[PDB]
């Protein structure tokens, strides 16, 4: 009875109090501490030794208390901890045990679920030093790491990464690394305001599946030149992948650094989501090192329906090795994306490219093919020389476009003297279309520009959809490249006053598996005879020509030059036209060049 | 002692009784008031003024109670406040301060979230009135108004608006406006019941970002003649978007006056989201009017992957201007869409379009430029004579289609007497597929109607898939209308029994840089000699055509015309062909003439 | 005064105990057990007849206590209930009542969510058995079933199976039939670990509106040769559809008989998911037996951006009849999406197609058109011979093929002595690839195997990307296909080796209406006469051709053949060539044999 009031004021109190939910007499008979239980938050392990709550704040480290409170959900089989809105929960100090290896603050648990309602700020004791916010390994050495399964981050909050610079470039710095991670997600949460190298990674070197970003955003998380990198998010194990998220970078450094995405496992995904400010959107990558828990392909991978303006490179692609294991990379779609180079002077950051190929220093070790680029749209500003399609910058074993619409410098580029790549397989569809923004800016410059060691089982198929007479070709071959099992036409459209169309500087379209087609002047003169009369070439470059029709009208009434040629062994054309009179005619004809087509 | 019991029954008591969570000793010592205090929803305001809860309901006015609790949690740094399940919450007045100038019910306040679980329903007050039911403006005029931040309304719950109609035509109804509105959402809210002008704006002019639409449904909600105009959702800030999102009308006048979205500032998005019953999917404008907070250009437009049965336009493409600032719309996407238009006669709704240009009165100041149209579906039933894959009604910049499947009355029109635009870079790759729903209904029409000022830099590559011999030709250029610097043809197939393809009423395809092709059906005369002969056109109409070749078997024996024609000064076609036996022969042939390609 | 104390610990308790939130005087003074009456848990339920409280676990059935929770619910006008994380909850024993008529569990109930944080597990009572686990029919008889409404099962629990085999292949088993369902959806959960027919159910033939499935995951639900079929989601309501889940079999059974989705009425959609260890991805059906609801049309159905390893087909296309109702299948999207057969011999699963015709017995009852099939990526390995793009094995009104990547073994394909389809309106585009994986595998086999009854108003254009020179043809028509009003063209590119380009076995390529082009070898005889002379053909096979051109260079000095070529009415081809030097002439050319194109 005195014993009752000391009861109830305890810590045991509610434990007394009876509950029966809204009067049910069908209901159990409970404790007001029994439903209490039914939640947890933060406020129930932010306490002094003494059992007595601390208000957070800049001088409160509230690591060992967001920890105590994992640990102790974890027990009992998971839950999901609140982290209260309307406060900022500072983190001051180092985790300790199997993350300590990694930089770690926070320990994820199997099961235990974090609803970040409010704002998780680090505090100055950061400043120029490593950290990886949110760690889910249980050992310094990953490889010897139990999983972690079934953890999920969300809510409507913040991590803020306190605005500090890196102090080495050598350092790391991540927000939530989910480790050797199986059914983990962060969905909604706002990462801000630091220079890390990722904000979240997913997997560890292929052990994981279905790990998920979505709904996040990324606010500028590259603030300086000691940042050595920066991908925002790693995904690192199959089945897994990032969808309707927002990136955003205003450093100037970001935007020669830094990536959103990171696909490195098979059956992976970017999708719905919209990008300013960096350098890269995504790399789709095999490294062989990272091999172990799905193996050596990285297959199903997917960049669909993302939004996004860069200053380097959309998609790149690559494979590698090590001495024991060797990477590969296909099945690959890149569909409905519509991205841009944004406003810079040409050559400020790394070459301006839809596609790149792909990653590395070396360039003879990739193994890409079956890739299939379609419906997509880009765009780079006329000034921006470096901005191609395609920097086909290594071995390529094949890609496919079909029905993208291009508005840039290049469709194909490689730089000459640089890489030799051997080319495969690239398919460059009629329905490809080729903007006019840089009509007049190509003098000296070839629109294809093949600097390959060699292609082959390859598709060109080139249609202009406006003059540019400043080009130097359309496509140019040069005589290092072989050619051969392939097909390269240029569409006669916007063509007429073109001195070169397709430049092949080794006759490389002689050869016995090329079949090609494209405009050129021919001049032709023919025999006196009256009636049906031969008229022939000037000059003898046409072994190779199979058939050629007329391009030009005939404003001559007293004759007509053929409508359709052949060739014959010395090198020259023929045709039959008519003399009405006779007379030997001289005449200058634009014709389309066919061979086996 | 008689103190305690009085204590523990006043509204301090579970501020007295103690808690420690599952009696962990190593838990915050607690009250029970401090759990419960994690939480807040309506019943913690909805009460009188001695405190007593008032039950809701069609006399209750709720709204005083949930403006409260919506003051309160933002003066603590925000939270979420649930509006409970199982209760309708009646709405019966107007907002004052800031909300006033916006007829505002309620007003939004920075990172206060609502969770609606419960109704919230409009009373008989607000009948034949304007309102706006959430506000996120903190003043009469937007200019000086503050922001609205980490603002989310969600969950299972629903906002009707009771059915109402408008008063008059002037007035202007909303769900929620976000205001100036910075990471705010909508997401799993029905909106339903309603004569309205939009659900859910956000942004204004250009101010805001990261606002989304997510998950909701919005159901009836045009329901009279009076309402003058319907748009669902209005995005007016960049990085925002619409996404899977349900929308459904069954009034007449939705038919003729409702869009689903509107797309107004840079980097916006409506996708995977299904409408049936509206007169429009969505306008992609730049207003120079609401050029302030983002420029004055729209670009980065993506309109993907929705479901559509629609009545008039899926897609509206514009751009204007002031005194001041000139609007700019470019680098817009729409692909994946599957769309068409409901069973209607025709004429008896705005006209039936996949693509309008948009949208305005006058149609000389738009500049709509990349564009990019791929991988849609459009279907509008055989009867519906104003159906157009591009209803082009206003000058056009550019516009690139590729690889849709289009089965409708008309593929490009324009209204003749009407506008008269300027069109630039109109691209028509060969990989759209025209449908045959419309075959046999096109006596009298041009499938492509050009009736525009001129045409430039433009491809339009016709293919059909079967035979509709009831229309007047597959493309007519009218006089009036100046064409250069493009390319036009006609496949053949399916065409062998037309009698005329393309038309070019001013005889512009003799242009320069006019490269063209398509069938036609020629009369032809030869010379007497045996042996190789002439055959020569009877009419003089070829002085354009570069060069022709047969679309006809020869069924003599005796002779045979040439394979392949030029022309001559007069206009004359001329080819050399066989005679085994001397005659003149006369014979007609189906050609395909070509100028240029 | 002892009454206090007595009324404190009673289950009245919390009622007496007074709280108002967080001391705000304005706020509403409740007592706490108003509070805790704001949610519910299966803990209030989960007690014996004098309500202590029952711990769940393997010997507990706790189906009777999860019922009478919904029920109460269900009485107050609907709200969550949460099933406790940290928990297993067993389900033991059948439900009653009108859910006992579908082997029903669990009743869901109108408004009343289910908040799944814990387990749901089903005991060994199952084993053997039938069962639904959750149920929204309210009678035995569907037909006689009310309605399910606003109800929505989530949270970041699982649904697990046991693992228990079907007793016989009749049985049906289910997680989720909604019923009669109205907005009500599944977020989030796993279902796991068992043989079931189902996993979720929307809708009753037509009945329901806005039912979702949206991020859950389905992992191992087939287990035994028992099972008789398995559709892990089967969408039976318009306005409604999947989104961004994961399925995932291990099982060999489920290669053979498991599906993922079922769309089976208009409005409905499959996207962003991805698939592994199925034998097919989706059925796009309607079947006229379900057509009660929502009529007898399934139209605006939409596949896109998944990504799956299937062993069988992965879109089946289909519609069919009863005596009195006939279904009708048309405007369906197939867009983005990449797939693959997974690794298996040839013939050891159902073929392996990217799209299949469609599903049945009966293959003269189809309804299939204005399909639209477009940006898919397809790759079956080089020994499955059972691989095509299409398996055209029922009658087809229409489907349309544009910008695919297509690496398989076959590209349309119908088994010959089998079906005799009747084929309309199916358009294979230009812009589609062809890959060259199964290159060299092809020996006696037709890559376009036309074994239908007849076509009409059909394009196929041929384009290769590589050799293969095995293949018996491109394109072969046996004599039983009628072919008229179609388009077949075979571009030269990698065939100048192929003895067989086009096959017609009936010669079908001469009928009125056939538009064709393709390759072949002809051998061509000189008249002696020096100057212009005419060459023909040896043979008299080339009555149908309206032009040829030569696709071969001229090796010779003293003459040339022609460039191009007509035919004369005994079927030999001529041309004028030009003898420098007289005498007859003869050569082997491989020439462009083109009719009416
Ligand atoms: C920034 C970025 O992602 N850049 C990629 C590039 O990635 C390679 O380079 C980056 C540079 O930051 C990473 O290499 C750094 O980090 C690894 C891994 O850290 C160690 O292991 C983890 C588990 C632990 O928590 C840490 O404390 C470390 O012990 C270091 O080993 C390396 O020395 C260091 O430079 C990246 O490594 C990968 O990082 C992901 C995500 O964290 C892990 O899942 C992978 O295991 C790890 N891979 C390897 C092989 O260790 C490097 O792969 C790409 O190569 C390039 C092409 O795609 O694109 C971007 O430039
Ligand atoms: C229904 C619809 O969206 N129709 C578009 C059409 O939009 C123009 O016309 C509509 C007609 O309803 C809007 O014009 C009406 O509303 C504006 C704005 O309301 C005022 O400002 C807001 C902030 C405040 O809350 C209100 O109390 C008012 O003070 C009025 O000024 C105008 O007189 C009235 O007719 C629409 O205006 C825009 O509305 C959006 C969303 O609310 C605001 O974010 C914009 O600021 C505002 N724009 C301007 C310039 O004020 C008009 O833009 C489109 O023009 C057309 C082409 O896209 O498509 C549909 O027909
Ligand atoms: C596994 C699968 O979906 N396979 C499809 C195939 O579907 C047909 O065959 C399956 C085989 O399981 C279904 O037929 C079985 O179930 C129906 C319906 O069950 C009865 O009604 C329900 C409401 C009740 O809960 C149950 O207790 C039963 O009374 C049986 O009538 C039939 O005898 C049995 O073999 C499927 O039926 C459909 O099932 C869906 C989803 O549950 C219901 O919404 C439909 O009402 C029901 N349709 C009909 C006509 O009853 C069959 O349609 C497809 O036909 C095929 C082509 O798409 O693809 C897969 O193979
Ligand atoms: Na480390
Ligand atoms: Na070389
Ligand atoms: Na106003
Ligand atoms: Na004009
Ligand atoms: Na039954
Ligand atoms: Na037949």
């Amino acid at each position: 009875p005195d014993q009752f009031r000391a009861i109830i004021e305890s810590p045991e109190g509610a434990g007394h109090v009876g509950y029966q939910y809204r009067r049910n007499t069908g209901s159990t008979m409970r404790m007001v501490s029994d439903v209490l239980d039914e939640r947890v938050s933060l406020w129930d392990f932010h306490c002094d030794p003494s059992g007595n709550v601390i208000q957070p704040g800049p001088n409160v480290d509230s690591r060992q208390y967001l920890q105590a409170a994992i640990d102790y959900v974890s027990s009992n089989g998971g839950g999901t901890i609140t982290i209260p809105a309307g406060y900022t929960w500072y983190l001051g100090s180092y985790g300790v045990g199997g993350i300590a290896g990694h930089s770690g603050i926070i320990q994820l648990r199997s099961n235990v679920n974090l609803n970040i309602e409010g704002r998780i700020h680090l505090s100055p004791f950061f400043d120029l030093k490593p950290f990886q916010v949110f760690v889910g390994f249980d050992n310094g050495d990953p490889a010897s790491s139990g999983n972690l399964e079934n953890c999920h981050i969300y809510g409507h909050g913040v991590v803020d990464f306190g605005g500090y610079e890196f102090g080495a470039s050598s350092q790391l710095r991540n927000g939530v690394a989910f480790g050797r991670s199986y059914n983990c997600s962060v969905t909604g949460i706002t990462f801000q305001n630091g220079d890390v190298t990722w904000a979240i990674t997913l997997g560890w070197n292929g052990y994981g599946s279905n790990c998920y970003v979505r709904k996040c955003r990324f606010i500028n998380l590259v603030n300086s030149s000691v940042n050595a990198d920066h991908s925002t998010v790693y995904v690192n194990c199959p089945y897994s992948g990032v969808e309707s998220c927002y990136f955003s970078m205003s450093s100037s450094f970001a935007r020669n650094i830094a990536c959103s995405v990171q696909l490195h496992q098979h059956d992976t995904f970017y999708r719905g989501s919209t990008v300013n400010g960096y350098c890269r959107g995504a790399y789709v990558v095999m490294h062989a090192a990272e091999a172990a828990g799905a193996g050596s392909y990285a297959y199903n991978m997917q960049v669909e329906n993302n939004i996004a303006v860069i200053y380097g490179q959309f998609v790149i692609l690559g494979s590698d090795v090590t001495a024991t294991v060797s990477g590969h990379l296909n099945d690959v779609i890149v569909s409905g994306n519509i991205v841009s180079i944004g406003e810079r002077a040409a050559f400020s950051a790394p070459f301006g490219a839809f596609i790149d190929i792909g990653p590395d220093g070396a360039s003879n070790v990739q193994d890409i093919q079956r890739v299939l680029v379609t419906g997509n749209s880009f765009y780079a500003p006329a000034n921006i020389t470096d901005s191609a399609a395609i920097t086909l910058r290594a071995n390529l074993n094949g890609c496919t476009f079909i029905a993208n619409n291009f508005d840039c410098r290049y469709m194909v580029y490689n730089a000459p003297g640089t890489t030799s790549p051997v080319v495969q397989n690239l398919v460059w569809d009629k329905s490809n279309v080729i903007g006019g923004t840089h009509a007049n800016q190509r003098a000296g410059q070839n629109l294809f520009d093949m600097q390959f060691a060699s292609v082959v089982n390859s598709t060109i198929e080139v249609q202009l959809s406006c003059e540019d007479l400043s080009m130097f070709s359309c496509i140019l071959f040069p005589a290092s490249c072989q050619l051969s099992y392939s097909k390269i036409t240029v569409d006669s459209a916007w063509t007429k006053s073109m001195s070169n169309t397709a430049v092949f500087e080794g006759n490389q379209q002689a050869g016995a598996n090329v079949y090609v087609s494209y405009p050129a002047t021919v001049n032709l003169t023919s025999y006196n005879t009256q009636g049906a009369v031969p008229f022939f070439s000037t000059d003898t470059n046409y072994a190779w020509v199979t058939s050629a029709y007329s391009l030009s009208i005939n404003e001559n009434l007293d004759f007509s030059p053929p409508a359709t040629y052949t060739n014959k062994a010395n090198g020259q054309l023929v045709g039959v036209g008519y003399n009405e009179i006779g007379g030997v005619r001289s005449v200058s004809v634009r014709l389309m060049l066919q061979r086996q087509v």
